[PDB]
């Protein structure tokens, strides 16, 4: 029927505040989500600014369409982050649209499906953190902070999960001497270990538990703290050091038996190419809605596959972004677990209408056979949660 | 008195591209900075604005501490590089300016001092051909006799007082380029390029310095074959033969020829230039102060290169505001070589700022004053006359 790109519109929903991107091929459209990065207003204008390049194009050639917007930003931050996260949502939409247009589920456009049910892992939060992921409410030198954690974990296993994840950082805490260096104090140190030890005993073994450090610390601290984690048999220790020098991560990884994980803050495929080269990790966790979309993500997984490195994507978006990734995780032979950060957000599922009923069930996500992404945004619901600048389509 | 930050405003002008202007206030006082023309100026705008809740009340004198505040503030919000970095770059400049006005000392005297007082520039002789993605408009490289048009400008620059010229040689959208996706150079497309080079060299002479940009569009084979050909013309350097992602590739090319390899306009932050210098991929380095991270960042970057005896020649595509700040840094480092000027084609470039003596540039050089904070002033008038309709609201 020779379809063509007709219009591209955005919208900002409040979740974990992500931006939705809709791409129309006449009466048809695809839906995309953009990792909640920097200001939503920003992603917005970046995405809309990509419309010219899109208009009049054929949706079925998404990979080509990707390289197009990507190379068009070479001199305007196309290696960057925001510009790419903005591209992540568009690409998803295109994938959604292409699948529906040809009438096939996205994963069949990614090489088929190695599996049809994807397993997840749930995050467990303490108080209230800010944009920099710092605890405004709660912390190491707190009180029922640990119990608060153990509780969330319990509910997580209860709700059907067998993989949990929690952070152990607090830089704006009283237990931290200086904000600028990455040093951990003797006392600050053992306080962390205890937080870990506690949850480990509560959940007992046979329950995968990963720990996040939000890349705040220095070489010595990271190393010290990592050896400490060894007797706990963690699924992994996330970003011990700052995301900018991968050589440091490698040095840390190389220093202990505890497995290392990162990827959340590395963008293009070219960058993971370097991450892998430095043998910097045991597990890779890129974010589909943030790194460049499903296509980019599959590649990254393919690269890791050559080294027998497990693929466990980072995900902190609505049911949309989450399903986008589910599709990727299904066409990748070396997938491990997909992240879920919504144990604390009751309305999460109201953002979309999924076939079976809920998206998540028994700790997994059961992908269907419907055409492309197989979703349906509930517009009144989404509006009921719209972030309030980024216009809601109209 | 305890100056604290009080207000942060933006504004998008029309330089070589829509560029966000940043103004920071600490009471009656303010500092001025200019962002690099990245993506939609609106995005740069918002990013900058979203940054205000982090500055209010801060002592704008500990500038470096504030960059790290915002940079680190953006760990999980695209702060590793690109847009967010170009944005902060503007805000950084402002503060570095504000601070100088407060302490009452020119900026270079805050960056460790000056090695030289007047900085030499180089003229890009492809300024008006500008495509948002660096592609060449209405024809490109080959055509009737473009070589003529280029020699005209080359000479126009020498006359203008310059002794350093920059030229393009890529026409990916031209009739002589077989495919837009691979980066192969055809037999005839190749001769076309060398022709452009030869034509300009024979015209201007051997003492004028000429560098050539490839806008990083080619594969290993083409880059290498073209580089080996650039050897006889004694170029100043050859800019980005391969795409800006893989530096190992850029390094592989550099080991290939005797033609000097230069790069750096597409890499942000000290952390990334470290890897660059690590791979020994450049003969020259050229980050962009209004894009990479700020004067401070740019100085660190120069220092890293100094270690390896590598020349520092920043990429410049901004108005008098960004441009001058760039010279402050050019002054505070021993390995400075040449700063870029990309406005030979726009008559009102100077009408944006009121500069101490007469104009800013004078005979291919920029002389620096002892006037606190940069030493320049926004001709609010001209500024607004050339505002940008698309949408970032002016200073109010
Ligand atoms: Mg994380
Ligand atoms: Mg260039």
């Amino acid at each position: 029927s020779a379809p063509r790109i007709t219009r591209v519109e955005t919208a900002a929903i409040r979740a974990v505040p992500s931006v939705l991107v809709r791409v129309w091929a006449g009466d048809e459209h695809g839906l995309g989500e953009c990792y909640p990065s920097a200001p939503a207003a920003g992603i917005h204008h970046i995405v809309m600014n990509m419309e010219e390049q899109l208009l009049g194009e054929d949706p079925r050639d998404v990979e080509r369409l990707y390289e197009k917007m990507r190379r068009w930003n070479i001199f305007t931050g196309g290696q960057a982050g925001a510009v790419i996260t903005a591209l992540s949502g568009i690409e998803t939409a295109l994938w959604d649209l292409a699948g529906k247009l040809q009438g096939v589920p996205v994963y069949r456009l990614l090489g088929g499906a190695f599996r049809r049910r994807v397993r997840l892992y749930a995050d467990c939060n303490a108080g209230t953190v800010d944009a920099a992921a710092h605890h405004i409410e709660g912390g190491l030198f707190e009180e029922g902070s640990n119990e608060e954690y153990i509780a969330v974990a319990r509910e997580a296993v209860e709700r059907g999960f067998d993989a949990i994840k929690l952070d152990v950082d607090d830089i704006t805490g009283p237990l931290h001497r200086d904000f600028w260096n990455g040093a951990i104090s003797p006392r600050e140190h053992e306080a962390m270990v205890a937080r870990v030890a506690a949850v480990r005993e509560a959940v007992g073994p046979e329950v995968e538990v990963a720990i996040d450090m939000h890349g705040r610390f220095d070489i010595p601290s990271s190393i010290r703290f990592a050896r400490a984690m060894e007797p706990f048999g963690l699924l992994w220790l996330e970003e011990p050091t700052p995301p900018e020098n991968l050589d440091a991560l490698a040095e840390v990884r190389r220093s202990t038996s505890t497995p290392i994980c990162a990827g959340e803050n590395v963008y293009t495929r070219f960058d993971f190419r370097e991450l892998f080269a430095k043998r910097a990790v045991d597990y890779v966790m890129p974010d589909v809605a943030k790194c460049g979309g499903l296509a980019e993500a599959k590649r990254i997984a393919n690269l890791a596959e050559l080294d027998y490195i497990p693929f466990a994507p980072h995900n902190v978006s609505s049911p949309v972004g989450t399903v986008a990734a589910a599709h990727v995780c299904a066409a990748v032979s070396n997938f491990a677990v997909l992240e879920w950060h919504a144990i604390d957000m009751p309305h999460w599922e109201d953002f979309v209408r999924y076939p079976g009923g809920p998206v998540i069930r028994e700790g997994h996500i059961e992908l269907t056979e419907e055409p492309g992404l197989g979703l349906e945004l509930d517009e009144e619901a989404a509006f009921e949660h719209r972030h309030e600048g980024v216009p809601f389509f109209g």
